């Protein structure tokens, strides 16, 4: 009925998920026979970094149980002593980036150190080493895990009382977004374009250090009516001075170029930030010169470490398109950082290849 | 999310050498066979050397043709490699030839390979086709796999930041700064300095009085003397940054203060704080304070307070107070207690 019960709890058995990708070459030239050890990096859930864990996995199964089949065990190398419960499942991802196999815990098993779980016999060796199945590309087989380490109860309590009163919601941006629309009690005007708008010094120099910085430098005491602004154009400066009065950006999407521009003209910091989360969402790969472009011109530093993120990534059809032709031309320098964002992280030294 | 990968990358290298007269070495010198060493892989660091023996070293390899993979020094103490030597098909051999199906770890100052390659006299009888010039050709690969360790990557994205918006504390550290100030509004004396667009936003009141043409003397001399400077202060910073944090202990001046500029939002708040500290003693001088200001939530919760404790407020000073100053106050509490409620038995 939604009554608000009076009283209320929200317990809350939080589960971290998080997963661990690995890809081993030339599987079939292993031949790690009967409990031969190979291990690899400690991983952690990358939420912070408390726990490590490390995949083992034998080729041949150790002991004559799984001496036909593989063997994968999953183990732990530091974490508080506490008993750790925790779930692990495994799966092989194929060469399509979707998982075909799905082996799942059906708990969440006990770990202490220098313990390792794992599900045995994991995959028959006749079936694994046939490579009609298709999941071995150039002889590679890869890793994919998902689990679900759990801390063991954190609830919440009360109490949302009664409050018989209806005190209505604080109206500060609505009834102040009202001031610029009807733009009364402004005093200076500003001109962009050759289009008049009229807005006055004390939320701008509150909002905006570029404006606190111009208008108090002797201009206001003779030329406080007009002001030179021809840098940017009117139907993006309408929505600078609504966000600036109001503290909201309606049309964010179908100016998010220009108005990035114009904040990192005026630094707002806030604007800015909205402006490359808005576009940040629009990367393709047709347009990733040019918002590269606009992030190293305007200094967004969010917005260029995920656009050389895109770009590392699908640098395979970016190249041909003319906007890296004509970035290599005029920036060189953009070149510069492109090659050492990708020949560093993904293929950085030929591992892998 | 590691990238941990295992790169298994193997050190491999390419080798030349020519046996000349295969056919009569045995009678010619015999079974202990020296070759000449040769040096590779990081740099030549790495020493090996590879012959053929014709006969066996030994008594009971006397059968088979040994071709044994010397190794007086390793690259490492732990080398598990599963050597694979080959040929570049001279003729066409590749299998039935004795290729290493598992190997032995390689230590410092150990040697390691096979001793058993071919039976003598079927490799002697040139009727199988296993004499090419009576020369054959060595090209020995050495695979060494025992490098694993390692690479790793986080790829992590975490898509914004985008932080909260903070007009309400830019507001209000602009009426603390008092920077670029169009009007001075005085109380009890004391100046304080404030915007006029920004209280013509928020406050009603404030907005009609700079409409009615009385602009050219009330701008910087407007008179506020009702008030008191503390609360007058507050209502202010409420005006500014849209919160009330000192409320709570100066309720029913700032409600009044509150209902003189219309400020609506602060004036529920205040009902708010008002309502619930009601106590027997005062609930009178609640309800007269919410009935002289036109609060209505108050009022309705102070008279149904009233009418629950009936019986112990009449005693109180207030209410004998109110019963004389105030009477349509009683009025409507009895209509809220009889209207609103009953029939009861009799």
């Amino acid at each position: 009925s939604g009554p608000v019960a009076e009283s209320w709890c929200y317990t809350q058995i939080k589960v971290v998920k998080f997963s661990y990708m690995w890809t081993i070459n030339n599987f079939s030239f292993c031949r790690e026979e009967m409990g031969e050890v190979i291990k690899s990096s400690t991983f952690s859930s990358g939420a912070n970094d408390k726990l490590k864990w490390c995949l083992r996995v034998n080729p041949k199964g150790l002991d004559e149980e799984s001496k036909d089949y593989l063997s994968l065990y999953l183990l732990l190398v530091s974490c508080p002593k506490s008993e750790v419960r925790a779930k692990f499942k495994f799966s092989i991802l194929n060469a399509k980036g979707e998982e075909t196999k799905a082996m799942e815990s059906q708990r969440a098993y006990r770990f202490v150190q220098g313990k390792d779980w794992g599900f045995k016999k994991f995959i028959r060796r006749d079936f694994l080493l046939d490579e009609a199945n298709g999941l071995l590309p150039d002889d590679k087989l890869t890793l994919f895990c998902e689990v679900s380490v759990v801390q063991d109860s954190v609830n919440i309590s009360g109490q949302n009382t009664m409050n018989m009163v209806k005190v209505p919601e604080c109206r500060l941006a609505d009834e102040l977004g009202g001031l610029w629309e009807n733009s009364r009690f402004t005093d200076c005007c500003l001109c962009v374009a050759g289009q008049e708008f009229q807005a006055h010094k004390a939320i701008l120099a509150a909002r905006s250090p570029v404006f606190s910085a111009m208008f108090e430098h002797e201009m206001e005491e003779s030329k406080k009516n007009r002001v030179e602004i021809n840098d940017v154009e009117p139907e993006v400066f309408k929505e600078m001075m609504c966000f600036i009065y109001t503290g909201k950006a309606p049309n964010l999407d179908k100016m998010a170029d220009d108005l990035l521009a114009a904040a990192d003209k005026y630094a707002l910091e806030r604007l800015k930030v909205m402006c490359e989360d808005a576009l940040c969402s629009n990367l393709s790969v047709e347009n990733a010169a040019e918002i590269l472009i606009l992030a190293d011109l305007h200094s967004a530093d969010q917005l260029k470490t995920q656009a050389v993120d895109f770009i590392n990534y699908h640098a395979s059809d970016v190249l041909e398109t003319s906007g890296w032709k004509s970035m290599v031309v005029s920036h060189p320098h953009l070149v510069a950082e492109a090659y050492r964002s990708l020949a560093s992280a993904q293929c950085p030294f030929l591992g892998p290849p």
